[PDB]
């Protein structure tokens, strides 16, 4: 039984109704940046003794923090901004949350109702602007609609395929006195009728049957499996089917497990991509057949019977046609199949040892590899050391680029929601704020932002947030003085012709620029730089052992390339396995 | 006769066609941040020997720089970004340019045409998203359309009421070989038929007539007058009518001129607001009757015959009904009226001395004022010193908040395009990047970003851009450790209850946080802090005399309020003239 | 009710629109493509592996054959009155099922679908998804222009027919051999049926005649035809029906046959909205018992 700070018959501001509506959703943390159009909301927030506000230094930091909060916990992330420039500063986060299917509720203040459409002070039609980059949005036009809409917003954001929901709230609505009705029924009759049903025994028996008849099966696991860690593991134990994971699916099946093919795709491993290429049964669980994974669709799993289980009916048959499909929660599908697989275990005689040995050969002939040049630090090695010293238990957030891929390749994630990274939109500057949200959602955890120098500086202002909020956020900055991934493509496809990818100062070309240590010092965050590989192990340990926030500037040679690589729209035969940005002797 | 780097019969990439299309528009500077979807464009940019790219550290910095470039020169500002997260990072700038009517052309890369709508890697429907916050936008669907669309984009951005135009360019279009036709005719038959005609003698004679019959006329001048500096001055000489200016219109009529009422509106002067209140003739030139100026519309110029000259037919009669209206270029209207006013000069006998004396009394009884507390620095005084030491010749860009208003109140702008500030959208973090664009457009000028500590830190990453590009950008940072303007409203309307407006560290409460000097040091930019008013004059001089970029951290007491103030939706009788955030003894 | 539809069947869905697969019901097996090509591929396999497959569904067919004999389509004949079902059945016989049929929307549309044996596709032209009245007569026009040597018959209701009655002018002027088999029940029949079943036969603006002259057929559709120089006739008694339809068919060019039917007729069987197979209605009409 919820306890209000108001009498049930007592009028209160719409702003107070809004905040209590959040309290009744179990919300404990918001990321709100004040402005004139949302002042009433912020006033109401201070009256709450259960909701903590983490004030960012930029609303993009605010929404990315909400994402990190969400991704690291499975809870909805809540960000609040003012009208106009506040609202427009959320846009990248909204689009990011939609593409990566992250449960998120964004609240924006709006000009008074009567002034909407008049090009008023700090007015943007944010509902119009964000309609195509949110799961759903609202423009509250009456104070009485606030409880219902907030309930619907959280329901839509967290149910089915999770996503961002924006609620636009006019200032006069926030100010209006009213008595809220919390027993209002939601008006989503369409959405709820099309909610996926629990999987029939019929469908699951067919899949189990296909498994018994296959000789080269491969699991194709993605971000839809984040809540199915135990079920998937039980499934793998019963079937003995090797597991290939997407960038979004990392951790669902532990990376350092015997049956793990690690990541597939453009920068996926040779053996993972090999497995899918030569499979005769593809179990696509919680994936969306992205071009970054498939390459040329006609060549992707060309000789495999494809089973696709997705909670979104719109995703089934979108890019590739499955032989067998199940529209529902993959968690429930796995449970049903595990039940069948265990009863008919001796009847089924499942053994894919021959297939596993075939893949095991590829894993030993073409493993992940990096080269060490003199005393220079391999970025791959640095991440591998972080793994060892954190015992693979750290929550990792990243920016976007080479460092992001290396973070995905050379860290063994033992559970999902250890890996927080922008995949679909691939938005730089995501790393640092996401770490903030992750740390608030997981106060007793090791949180490390593995960032690139380009990505890090975009939202560098959030270092202020980290110090002020006293968050134990560790920044492992892999500094190659370049926009690394764009640089790599320049090397491969444009004859190494640099087009605005160098991030240092051309005047002082051999100096590391900017001095990221001084950014940290500006915000009272202890920091250090490491250049020689010998000093690296002790440096990372110092970062970890030093209480509170810490920045480690890891200097890396920029010529490093992410490998292997299947070029855009390519096939497995097009895979690149060797080479970097260095010229031969 | 333009010179191409290609034979007229030679096929070239769409990316090269695009860049040459820019060259043919006279473009010399772009603000482009590379990404996979725009790499071809960036490659093409390096082949240009006439277009300089200023690489920002954030696309929001990129578009704001383009704005500063535009606002300070009257030329269109050009920013380029990649697909997805690049494009969405432009959104605040686009909305800003639309509301402030700034000529701007934004180019974004897009996923290949065939992949549009498939939720591809780094795909946002940016055209859909930005339709309501741009003057117009395009999605290029054929390489042959590139020359025509670019011509249309620049034409639309710079003609009529200036604004932002976005051109979305799919990657495969950039790669496709083609032979461009530069003689293509534009397809804007609707837009061009509704382009305002030159003002008839009929309309102008009527206005001149009203002037001769009025006894209390007031000029109401705004951002539509930025190109009419000489004409307006000639007009004032002939009529002797006092001039009230909007935030956007500063500089159009010189502030330190005898007939200047300075700024009107919410934080306008008492005498400027008085003049409009008691006027019997209101000459609204290049204004849009904003709520921030008018307050309660029914009370605004309630006893005045209103003349409105605007280049947008949609703006006439929108919020207030004019007695006389002219839809056209105010520059041409002024010329026509000046011609009439000079011929019929002795016939007209214009003399408003009585009205001027009446206003002159108000100007002496209720002038702009600030208080000096001990050795502390009044932010108002600091800006007044910058005026003196730059002889009012500096180009000023600001963030948004109290410092913005003080920059508007206590600096005497002698020409338009000295004042670069976000007015309609009021977007924080605008100051520093705008200064960058202004400095590139005006290399031999004094460029000073008068910023607040909240606004400054939002795009602090652009300090890297400033050092790398070696721009003589001066930052006059007025540091009150607060979100000042929100703080002021808290003091006035919420009993000084702080709701997330303090920007320092609560643990070390009396320390200035963050240390902005170290941000500057991180980017190799010389910097200093000044706290005592005695040291202020020499400090600002040092900033000015030191070659290249410079940061001056000016520490101000946070209790300062912007005065005077007409509360939201209020009238002239509601004006607040005294008080701050300090408690009495 | 979707959950009850083919509840115990493995569902195979072949559709050329990827958006339609799994939209309302989840298939066990799906193929996105031209069903024409799918059939060709399967036919090839089915013929080669024919003796290997041993296909025989005689038991299933007999089970269904029992249902077909216990619950066939049925209509009742009242005195000398014309059953609309019977009229359509006679048109079938006299055209040898070779006619192109267009219809309006309503009861007559269903009876046209139930009691005419279509031998080929594109013989049946009817608004299904939108179900737009007034479709019949103009569709017949287009059909006749596209098929000049064919028998084209618009089986129309009196409500649907009058909506675009102006196109009779088009038919005469263009000299199109369009036959109109107008099943006239003086009502918006299908809405009337739902009134009988679900609203206690309470008439809410479904009668299309003139309440003043209640027993007169209104309007006089023959005069609409005469206005456009189209030969026409009315038939009321079932005995005269066979010769009347033949006359319509044998008379060169456009022709209107006003077939007067008792309005109490119901389309059967009927599964109510959102219902299941157990909810099927097999008997009853708009008449009260003795
Ligand atoms: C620089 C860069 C490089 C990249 N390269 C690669 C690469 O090499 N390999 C790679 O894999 N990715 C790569 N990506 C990421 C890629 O763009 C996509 O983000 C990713 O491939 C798609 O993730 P996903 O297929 O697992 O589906 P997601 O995007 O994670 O979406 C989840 C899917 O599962 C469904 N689902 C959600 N919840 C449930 C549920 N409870 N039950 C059932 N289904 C559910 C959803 O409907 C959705 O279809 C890269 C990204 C970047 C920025
Ligand atoms: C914190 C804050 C406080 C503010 N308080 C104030 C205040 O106290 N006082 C104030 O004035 N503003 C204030 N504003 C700014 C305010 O929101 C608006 O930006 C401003 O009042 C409107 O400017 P404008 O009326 O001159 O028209 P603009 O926004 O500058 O638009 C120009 C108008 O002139 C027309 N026009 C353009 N070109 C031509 C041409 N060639 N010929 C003819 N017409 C043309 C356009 O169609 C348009 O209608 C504040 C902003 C902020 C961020
Ligand atoms: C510019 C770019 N991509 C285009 C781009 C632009 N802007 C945004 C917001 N996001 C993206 N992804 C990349 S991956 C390079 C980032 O470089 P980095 O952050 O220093 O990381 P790294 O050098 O390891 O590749
Ligand atoms: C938060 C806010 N307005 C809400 C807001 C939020 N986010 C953006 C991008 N823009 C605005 N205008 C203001 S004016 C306070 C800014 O404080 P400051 O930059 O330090 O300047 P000052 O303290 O002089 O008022
Ligand atoms: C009103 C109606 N449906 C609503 C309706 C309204 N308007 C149009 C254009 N189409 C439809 N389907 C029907 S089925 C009754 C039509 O009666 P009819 O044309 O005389 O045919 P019948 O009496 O056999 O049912
Ligand atoms: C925090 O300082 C400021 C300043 C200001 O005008 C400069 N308005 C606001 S609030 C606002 C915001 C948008 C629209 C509107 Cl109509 C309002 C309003 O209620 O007046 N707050
Ligand atoms: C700079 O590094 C990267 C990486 C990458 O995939 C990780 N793609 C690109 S380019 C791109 C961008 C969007 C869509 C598409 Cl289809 C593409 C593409 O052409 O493949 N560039
Ligand atoms: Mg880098
Ligand atoms: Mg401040
Ligand atoms: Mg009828």
């Amino acid at each position: 039984t919820f306890i209000s700070r108001f009498a049930p018959d007592q009028p209160r501001k719409g702003a107070d109704i809004l905040v209590e509506a959040l309290e009744r959703q179990g919300v404990e943390t918001v990321f709100a940046y004040p402005g004139g159009a949302s002042m009433e909301i912020h006033q109401a927030l201070t009256r709450s003794s259960s909701i903590r506000n983490v004030l960012p230094r930029h609303e993009q930091g605010g929404v990315f923090a909400a994402e990190g909060y969400a991704r690291s916990s499975g809870k909805p992330g809540i960000c609040i901004a003012t009208s106009g420039p506040g609202a427009t500063n959320l846009v990248s986060g909204l689009a990011d949350a939609l593409l990566d299917s992250v449960p998120l509720v964004a609240i924006t203040g709006q000009v008074p109702r009567r002034m909407i459409g008049t090009d008023a002070f700090q007015e943007t039609p944010i509902v119009e602007v964000t309609r195509s980059i949110t799961k759903h949005n609202y423009l509250v036009m009456d104070v009485e609609d606030i409880p219902r809409i907030i309930e619907e917003a959280f329901f839509l954001a967290t149910s089915g395929r999770p996503g961002p929901v924006l609620v636009d709230v006019p200032k006069d609505i926030q100010q209006q006195l009213a008595i809220p009705n919390w027993e209002q029924a939601m008006r989503l009759p369409g959405y709820m009728s099309r909610m996926p049903k629990p999987p029939e025994d019929s469908h699951l028996e067919q899949i189990v049957r296909l498994i018994s008849e296959s000789k080269k099966p491969v699991l194709y696991v993605g971000g839809g499996c984040l809540n199915s860690s135990d079920e998937l593991g039980r499934f793998v134990e019963l079937t003995g089917i090797p597991v290939a994971s997407t960038l979004m699916g990392l951790g669902s099946y532990p990376c350092d497990d015997e049956l793990s093919l690690h990541m597939l795709g453009m920068h996926g491993t040779v053996y993972a991509n090999y497995a899918v290429e030569h499979s005769d049964l593809l179990l696509a669980f919680g994936v969306r057949f992205d071009d970054r994974v498939t390459g040329k669709l006609e060549a992707f799993a060309s000789r495999a019977k494809i089973v696709h289980i997705d909670i979104d009916s719109a995703e089934i048959g979108k890019n590739k046609t499955p032989h067998v499909s199940v529209c529902g929660d993959v968690k429930l599908a796995l449970q049903g199949m595990n039940k069948v697989l265990e009863n008919r275990a001796e009847e089924l005689k499942l053994d894919f040892g021959v297939w596993r040995n075939e893949l095991n050969v590829q894993k030993q002939k073409f493993p992940l590899s990096f080269k060490t040049f003199g005393e220079a630090i391999p970025p791959q090695y640095a991440i591998k050391v972080l793994d060892e010293l954190t015992d693979g238990k750290a929550i990792i957030s990243t920016g976007v680029g080479q460092h992001q891929m290396w973070a995905a390749q050379f860290y063994n994630y033992k559970k999902p929601r250890q890996w927080l990274s922008s995949g679909g939109l691939g938005a730089m500057g995501f790393g640092l704020p996401a770490a903030i949200g992750a740390s608030v959602a997981n106060p007793d955890a090791i949180v490390v932002d593995i960032d690139g120098d380009g990505s890090f500086i975009m939202n560098v202002q959030e270092l202020a947030t980290i110090r002020v909020e006293n968050l134990p956020v560790k920044v492992l900055l892999l500094n190659n003085q370049h926009l690394g991934m764009v640089m790599q493509w320049e090397d491969r496809f444009y004859k190494a012709n640099r087009a605005h990818t160098f991030l240092g100062d051309p005047a002082q070309e051999d100096e590391i620029f900017p001095n990221m240590l001084l950014f940290a010092a500006a915000c009272g965050i202890p920091a250090a730089r490491v250049t020689k590989k010998a000093d690296l192990r002790e440096a990372i340990q110092t970062m970890l052992d030093t209480p509170g926030p810490y920045l480690l500037d890891v200097i890396c040679p920029h010529q490093e390339h992410v490998l292997p690589m299947i070029p855009s729209g390519g096939t497995f035969n097009d895979v690149i396995t060797e080479g970097d940005g260095r010229l031969e002797h």
